[PDB]
């Protein structure tokens, strides 16, 4: 039979294992919506293309698989640009399918046409391309999927002109290729692997740090077997934290940020094995505050430019992170036993403890709910059956202090782009993936950031996605207000106050359950109750603004744990 | 004294006459917020960068002046991309100021950095540039303003690296240039002008069509004097419609779409004077449906590629539209004796009438409020003291039928990009400009499109902007649903229903006045009352979905006014 | 009948008035070569795409019309990039037609395909676009031509996929549009024009400076009538110099660089009317060395960002330069009352004189032929019947000192890009245009720069283009060597010597007439003889390296006329 170009798209996605799409309808892509309808492939349709974009990101990250976003020509594409950029930075594998104007109508000042969408996306994608012929669709879709999924993972843009999608062709005349692309990543040269293990055995206080590429491959069995065998404690940036959840307690270092205080306590690591973590925002750049200059660093990353980017390293390996973990588990399952490391792991715990307890002791909820105390209420409920997504500024910095000591099913935080607002879309897509794994999704966001995508409460009710949305409400763009006060002056605060709005009332108006709470008592009760029902909820938590999370000070070169501190201004 | 780079920005803006900015705070652009604070330049801060972007568009269009938008690095910029694209298409003069990462921190995988923001904006701006030195700021800002304001007007992107803004400089060591750029546009060669007037005198049924460039220059006095002298009826696309408001009734043709039916009534124009209207979506492309092939066309546009783009023309002039209008008023005040044209203007009116009355007769509100009847309620209140902004799909197509016969102060509709959602931001900025002119702003949007920027109700309350928001609510993405039914089949509707949500309840939760109405009685009453108070309001109007506006059919090559019609698909 | 897409291209070009193309063949564009063959439209085929590119630039500038370049997919396009960039900077109207891979074969790692040619050209063109359908060809070609010819003039790239050109369609089913685009540019608002004239009358020592846009419009009659009426002296950057050739001697200021010394002699202009000249390399940037800070400046340019770019100005007008000249001629033929200015014009001449005579007196050919003396030999032959093209570094700086006082038919020099090597292609295309106007073309280039395109001697012989090529040979990349020795040190010279090669012997080997000369006697004789025959020639002129032209020192902030 004759079939549309939109039909060729969907047949090809199906063959690649895609089971959900995220998008927002337009006539230019209707052929694709119609094919999905015929094939029972759900499309999670949102109220903003950005939210669809971020949802496909969230589905990808929470599910360790390909996310797919689908947007129409013109405004559709331009509204998807923030998700694309965020995926590029975060190394998230998303295929963005966009419509564009018909090639037949090129340069007619017509509806939604006239944007060079590929030129716009080229600098924020692994690959961006416009399809010139209907027969090409299946190979170019499959090619795009291979680009997205190979290491380092990333976003890909495929532009599908309206006429190219509406054109019909004989199904007997075009092949739909399979997805033939090894799931097992490339391993290191054995010589390099041996050299790494030689260094690791010789080392006195070694640590491992995991990045995004370790979550994408999700090689949990190999990882736990490798750590079980060597005894080495493991830390991670935010993307890598859920990979620590299946490790024996005594070797979970938690978030890499805890390494801060080690130098001051004469316990700086002398070896660091970086598995797909990068020198950048989460690892203290080239400063040495987390990853010491004096330490022998072994870095594994699929992108050779990332190796020793900001610091000298002892050994640099271009390989897949997953394949590397696998190879380490192999090499390690057969050789002599490894040195003890029990004393070193006890140290790591003890320091994570001191940090936590120092914050606990400093935090009061006497006059208003302290953000730390609010974050602790959430942690009580974080097991393997929960995915936590984090947005906001101060909100997530506070939340980060409770996360090292619990074992989340998933944990999705900001990446280098720090784009406020992305959390809602992200969490929605995470929740889609999580229903399939029987997990529950919780978004912890700030009163500012929730504003960006607050329409998606509609989408939760319509699609019966039981996401819980917790709003740490400090009546402000909090982090930026703090900058204004600290970096400029007491009364130079301007454009950062949000002294208005009933966010639970908004959610109620869209049909979600709305709670407003202001204390530890009331918040625990409300969260328990929302977790008990399989319904979407919004909990508006009134929270203090003044308190300064330690990571605020650290990310501008000040010691939050000393007595005094110089302001670099 | 020493002053920041952000300070140089603001001093330069001030000197160009800018009195408001639209934006959303980030640390990377705080220097600019601080300078505005010192100089009492208000920044209208929104809940989404897109809304700020569109608000500067709206301020520009409603005010016939430069709009300025201000966004931070990374996500700030990516969230502004849809406004930039829309400005490019609509020929709207907006200066977009964006932060970016410090040049000192280039390539350190740091916070919000690493997006080639200029590369992304190059293909949708008149000019995009990244400032390399603090001393350059004033000349490059002024240069950007000149680029934006010269014909054809358009958006400009100026990227200001964080370190460049924070750097301090002796004020005595850098000059702030004036804005030296003639406000009077260039005129046509007199030979060409004479040839145009020769043709216009010779012609039997001439018309004038105005585009966006005629609103930007706003030469209302010259225009009315030229029309007074020649007797020629004047039509306009959406951007040009407010320029007809000061003309004698007998010569207001209204929206250019009314030309549709003229051919069928043996009254096709034999001359068309296109002043900055373009061959494209609003003028029936190259089809000849509105601007006949047989007619002698005289086209004036500042962009030479636009001339006879899709059709042959008799005479093509590259000049400013405003200067051309001025020149015509001159030439025409001299000779001053022109043929009658009363019969022809009566015809034009009569046909506009027939159209209107045919729709009136076809429209029933017996079982649910018909969108035409809803649009008529709004028209009762459209005088020179109102700016109407329009968003949605079906919603604005219906509204277009009542607009020709009233005289709005401003009227801001979609352009070629047809980007749903832009109206809220647009209207907000329009309202800022309109307080200065004592005008009231009304947004007419669809239940889908309001979702995109629904957070900006917060902004209305915080900033006490008394915008009225009317939501034509048909429980759906209406236009796309119609496509699905018409172009594909009865029960191929999918991803276009929005059978949920209390939008007035949302507005109430943000502190705006909320009304829900479902009849002509109740809606008139609610609008009167919201117009009487100087407060922001949201009126949720329940409205029928089935009715098909004539422009739906016309924009896909079908006759809504015949009896039968062939489906092109 | 059925016709190819290449045929639609050529029919459309014809209708726009195009009479020559410059290019180099490939299978991807053969359809266009075949159509040109049928319609007797010559294609000047070169040995390098760059030379074709520059030749279309040269044809455009010398002829004041559209130049058209034609290159194949892949390497064809990448080789044309330098011409495109140069046209963008110099505001030269060129349409670049490039092939690319078939849309049917997109992403098959096939022959010459896989370069995003539009992305590459976007940042150096007025417009760059890839044609998606054969029916679109005539409107998009014509649209591109309108883009190129409207102010400010510039290059346009139109990418034509192989399958799109080979496709056939019914000729009756697509319209070839006319070129409907006013030749008369837009004029200033009269209020602005009156304000300008008010200023010009009030001024005590006014001058006019012409840029490229004045050559493109070539409104010589209006210009001469405006100057005749106001008495104001006129200067120009290199592109504008040929527009001074038809003015009365007493009002020719010559090259704008002569304004240097006026401040020192207490005679700095107090008003400057900039017609399409820009603040930049040729006008002393924002320094005030040429266009004084104390002067009231009136700037006219079609590009509003150019107005007061580097300096404050009194009045800024966005309009076509040609239309503005026309409008000034009109306003000025009415009122008819203007102040004398004879004393001021005498001053201008007298300062141009002092400069020239100071160089003359300083220049010796005792031990080897001095470049100034070589430039003087050339000037003897520069009348309205000659186009001079200039390449090289030191070579053109020296040559510039003899050009103000002669009246060339055309004069084509470097622009802001200063791209060495472009002169050969440029001059070749200039010569094509000039045969039609009965003018002779002379290229004055350096021994370095001639190397870039030396294959085009083949093209001269094959196409019987009687271009004369003069090589100022100082055995070196001269200007850069000077930098090395003066900015860094006596014996830090490295990578700048070219102590090898018989360039006249090369030309002989390609069939051109070759001369080698080393004195004033021998050079005059050789140039006379080459100008007497209607044959292509190469004169290799041995010339001194040490002498420092004044503009070398000026372009790095030093006074060559002090102490
Ligand atoms: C898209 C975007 N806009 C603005 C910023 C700048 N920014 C950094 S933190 C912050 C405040 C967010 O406030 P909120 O979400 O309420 O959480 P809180 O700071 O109070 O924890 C802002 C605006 C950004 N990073 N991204
Ligand atoms: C940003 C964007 N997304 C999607 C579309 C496709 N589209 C065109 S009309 C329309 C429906 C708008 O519905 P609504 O705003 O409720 O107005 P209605 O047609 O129902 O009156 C859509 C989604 C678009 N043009 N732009
Ligand atoms: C394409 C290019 N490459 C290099 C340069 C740098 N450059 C400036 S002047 C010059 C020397 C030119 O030598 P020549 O043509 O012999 O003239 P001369 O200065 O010796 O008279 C060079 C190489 C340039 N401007 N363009
Ligand atoms: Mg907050
Ligand atoms: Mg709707
Ligand atoms: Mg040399």
């Amino acid at each position: 039979a004759m079939i549309t170009g939109g039909e060729l798209v969907v047949r090809t996605l199906i063959k690649a294992g895609v089971e959900h799409l995220f998008g927002l309808h337009g006539i230019h892509i209707d052929t694709i919506f119609q094919a999905c309808l015929d094939h029972d492939v759900p499309i999670i349709d949102t109220r903003h293309e950005a939210a669809a974009g971020h949802a496909a990101e969230g589905y990808a990250r929470a599910g360790a698989k390909l996310g797919v976003a689908l947007v129409t020509a013109g405004g559709g594409f331009t509204n998807a640009v923030t998700p694309i950029a965020n995926a590029r930075t975060d190394r998230t594998p998303v295929l963005f399918l966009t419509g564009s104007g018909a090639l037949r109508d090129d340069e007619t000042n017509t509806l939604q046409a006239g944007i060079d969408q590929v030129a716009m996306a080229a600098p924020i994608t692994k690959w961006a391309h416009r399809v010139m012929a209907t027969e090409h669709i299946p190979r170019l879709v499959m090619q795009a999927i291979r680009a997205a999924l190979s290491a380092p993972r990333g976003p890909v843009l495929l532009d599908l002109p309206w006429d190219i999608l509406m054109n019909q062709i004989d199904e007997d005349s075009v092949i739909i290729p399979d997805l033939v692309l090894s799931a097992h990543g490339a391993h290191p040269d054995p010589a390099d692997l041996d050299q790494a293990l030689a260094l690791l055995r010789k080392a006195e206080r070694p640590v491992i740090v995991l990045g995004s590429e370790a979550s994408r491959t999700a090689r949990k069995t190999a990882l736990s077997a490798f750590v079980a065998a060597t005894g080495v404690p493991v830390f991670a940036d935010y993307e890598g934290l859920s990979m620590l959840s299946g490790l024996p307690d005594a070797m979970r270092g938690g978030l890499v940020q805890n390494l801060y205080s080690f130098a001051k306590a004469d316990a700086a690591p002398d070896l660091v094995l970086m598995l797909g973590a990068r020198f950048g925002l989460n690892t203290g750049h080239g400063s040495g505050q987390l990853i010491p200059h004096s330490a022998q660093v072994i870095q594994v990353d699929p992108d050779a430019c990332e190796l020793g980017r900001l610091q000298g390293i002892a050994l640099g390996i271009v390989a897949d992170v997953g394949g590397t973990i696998e190879a380490l588990a192999q090499a390690t399952a057969q050789d002599a036993a490894w040195p003890d490391r029990g004393d070193w792991c006890a140290k790591v715990t003890d320091l994570a403890q001191e940090r936590y307890a120092s914050i606990a002791a400093k935090s009061s909820s006497e006059h208003a709910l302290h953000p730390f105390h609010a974050s602790q209420v959430i942690a009580k409920h974080v097991d393997a059956g929960v995915t936590v997504v984090a947005d906001g500024g101060l909100t997530y910095l506070w939340l980060s202090e409770v996360m090292s000591r619990v074992k989340p099913g998933g944990f999705l935080c900001h990446g280098y782009l720090n784009s406020m607002g992305v959390g809602f879309g992200t969490a929605l897509g995470a929740q889609v993936a999580d229903l399939e794994a029987g997990r529950r999704t919780i978004l912890v966001t700030g009163d500012g950031s929730v504003g960006y995508s607050i329409g998606e409460f509609d989408t939760l009710v319509r699609k019966q996605l039981p996401l819980i949305v917790i709003i740490m409400n400090n009546q402000s763009w909090g982090w930026t207000l703090h900058f204004q006060q600290l970096a400029v002056g007491p009364n130079r605060v301007t454009g950062t106050r949000l002294e208005n709005g009933s966010y639970h009332g908004v959610a109620a108006a869209f049909g979600a359950d709305g709670y407003h709470v202001d204390s530890v008592e009331s918040f625990s009760a409300a969260l328990a109750q929302a977790l008990a029902h399989n319904r979407p909820a919004c909990i508006n938590v009134a929270v203090a603004l003044d308190p300064i999370p330690p990571e605020e000070l650290i990310l501008i070169g000040m010691d939050p744990f000393a007595g005094s501190t110089e302001n670099l201004y």
